[PDB]
RNA sequence: CAAGGUCAUUCGCAAGAGUGGCC
RNA sequence: GGUCAUUCGCAAGAGUGGCCUUGC
């Protein structure tokens, strides 16, 4: 009855087992966990860490960064997260991580069935894909996973329960039926996730979810570990997690014509040049730049070229950077040039001189234009030195719906593959 | 009393804790399990591969890689390995996997002090050095080694094991001292490896041992499980290893000039010809190359130009092979090129017409010369195409006591650093 | 003094390419 | 055909190193 302990290989199940918008992510609450950088840094044990060799897992989506730590120090959490940023293993690695730490506890162990977590979704094509990845994250594991959804045969899914269920995914309705047909209690359901909160409500399914987490046997709040997951936050989602979560951790996650150039280094001051020349009459421009004294010479550079341009970066005094910022925003300086000190109001046109190392530091950066409503370019200058970010920056561009290179995603092709 | 699962990490702790001579090896006996490349092919827990992490091992030994997958597989061993082929981690990693994994026993659990491992050692030198490799390997664990050994003071010794000792290193005659206090016990002695067999066999202690191992409490052959290493195998050796050992797999693992010169890829068949017009008159050479074809190619270059040549690879029928040891081996055809093929008698010069791609074949290649007590001769040619093994070229050849050229030690530092 | 990113190298992992060897 | 090993490109993790950027 080790939990901990991984079950003897098979091959054919082996075999049969095996985006850019939410990068702008920050959490706050009481004594928030900080976020991770890999799966590395969090210890979710043999078994998960194993699975996670096999589906090939590379790094963790930014939710991933935040919600795992949160959820590893059984903090509850309001999650504001689109469709397709790695929400599913954001939850279920650290809940099945800790349901074999722990095992299945002293009720189920001297023993329908009683699911340990309880993942609640929308729909059916939600609910099977959830449950699909809880497999694999399952494997070789005592752990086993249910799916449980209406609009289908609800004859098999009996079959299904009864050869054992711990993990339970389930939409609200089809979750009812099969509490007053006695095949399911909730009684040891120490996990609660929520996901597509927000369409669960829009689909009428606030009855059911009601009954099935305040009318009945589910432990409330403070006791079981409590996830709401939902694309958008209006204030019946905030009035729900009020009503659900304990003591939680508020986390929240393309109207800009992006452009990129080859420029060589040696031209990359007639190229700014160029493109100042061709600014509206109090427009204002952000220059970033790779190095303080890039930033140093650079403002000398345009002021004896007779552009009235100011500075800024880490190494500048609380009221350096004060005296820039005025005359930035006054419009008597209307070009700032910045280092990434910049990145984390009303800008018309970033211009990255210096490309970043990594795609993080070019979604902030752009993120400075084309804000609530407004039209904003993003001008960016591209060499050899920058192969570090060719993939990323050409996946960015093609999911922003951006013109794309042609040689651009040639020399992805020769550099990756 | 879940020994699988880590305890607190310690910062303090943490920084506290933290040859090719060796590499044809051949482990035979019924059912020998086959030999691992990498620490992750065998699945040593949690606990294990967390401090491999810690301690930086990258990759595992040639002794590493047949004697772990050996000793999980509860089979008993005789390795005849010498100091510096990483025996400690041979035989520490496993066992305490194993350890971790079943934990202390019911007997142990309702409870002088019984270690479930005793590793022997015939001085004090060897008896530390192991015991600090198994604090690295049981940090974060429930398992606590000791360290036991003449020559050092009693008193301090003893206080150390009543803190508990799960895990006992010892020199033999301090450890028959602490069976005949009552400190120590072999009840529960489920693992015991005995390191220099044939030192603590040349220091007169084979009467402590066999009255550690057959005249007390230490459960038989058979029932616990035991590794002997020796760096020699005298009868005296093998004698001991039927007596204490039971259906073990016995394993086994620089009188050759080597010289190393630059030639590039369309200089090396004029270099190769003056090798051969340089060689005496019934001396056997050995010529490798890369692909098969380049061998077929360089045997007829050969032919053209006068030589009485012959070749083999992996290609050529059984019958086609005799037929160029025939000609080899009688000496008319004194030159055989040969791709990997013939790697693995009286070879008088080896050539390395293309350096191989991994440094285990390089020197399965020269071990074809320089056999039997009969100066070798080894000549490879090296360019840019072979900087992939500069630097295991370069720390063999310093281990080999050979000339290391100048130029080959720049390009290493150039590369790697 | 803390963080993070990139680059070199070492190392384990997958996909891919090339080559070698075994039946 | 089927198995195995090595190397190289890339992706991602850990350490060393170098470079750079931020916070105080
Ligand atoms: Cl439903
Ligand atoms: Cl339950
Ligand atoms: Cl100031
Ligand atoms: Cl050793
Ligand atoms: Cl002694
Ligand atoms: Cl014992
Ligand atoms: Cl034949």
């Amino acid at each position: 009855d080790d939990w901990s302990k991984p079950l003897p290989p098979s091959e054919r199940l082996e075999q049969e087992l095996f985006k850019y918008d939410d990068i702008p992510v920050e959490a706050t609450g009481n004594n928030c966990p900080p976020h991770i950088e890999s799966f590395s840094d969090v210890e979710m044990g043999e078994i998960i860490m194993g699975n996670i060799e096999l589906t090939r897992y590379t790094r963790p989506t930014p939710v991933q960064k935040h919600a795992i730590p949160i959820i590893k120090e059984k903090r509850d959490l309001m999650a504001c997260a689109q469709t397709g940023s790695g929400k599913t293993a954001a939850f279920l690695l650290p809940i099945l991580s800790q349901i074999y730490s722990d095992g299945p506890g002293e009720a189920l162990r001297a023993m329908k069935q009683y699911p340990i977590s309880l993942v609640l979704a929308p729909t059916r094509e939600l609910a099977v894909q959830i449950y699909e990845e809880a497999r694999k994250f399952s494997y070789r594991s005592r752990v086993r996973p249910c799916v449980v959804y209406g609009g289908a045969d609800i004859g098999q899914q009996i079959r299904d329960l009864e050869r054992g269920c711990h993990l339970l995914v389930a939409t609200p309705g089809r979750l009812v039926d099969m509490m007053e047909r006695g095949k399911i209690g909730l009684d040891f359901c120490k996990y609660l996730v929520l996901d597509e909160a927000d369409r669960m409500l829009d689909m009428g399914f606030e009855p059911q979810i009601r009954r099935i987490v305040e009318q009945d046997t589910m432990p409330p709040k403070g006791v079981r570990h409590t996830m709401m997951f939902s694309a958008t936050f209006p204030k019946e989602i905030q009035m729900l997690a009020r009503d659900f979560l304990d003591e939680y951790i508020f986390l929240a996650v393309e109207n800009i014509t992006q452009k990129v150039v080859w420029v060589e280094e040696s031209d990359k001051r007639s190229f700014l040049l160029d493109l100042l020349n061709a600014t509206g009459k109090d427009s204002l421009t952000l220059v970033f730049v790779e190095t303080k004294k890039g930033a140093d010479s650079l403002e000398d550079f345009l002021y004896h070229e007779g552009y009235a341009c100011t500075s800024i970066h880490g190494d500048r005094s609380q009221r350096d950077r004060e005296e820039a910022l005025h005359q930035f925003r006054s419009g008597k300086s209307p070009i700032l040039v910045a280092t990434a000190v910049a990145a984390r109001s009303n800008v018309k046109h970033v211009i990255n001189f210096d490309l970043p190392s990594d795609i993080e530091e070019y979604v902030h950066r752009i993120g400075r234009t084309g804000r609530v409503g407004n039209l904003g370019l993003a001008t960016s200058f591209f060499n050899e030195r920058n192969i570090n970010i060719t993939k990323d920056l050409l996946d960015l561009l093609v999911e922003a719906k951006q013109e794309v290179p042609s040689w651009l995603e040639n020399m992805a092709y020769e550099h990756h593959y």
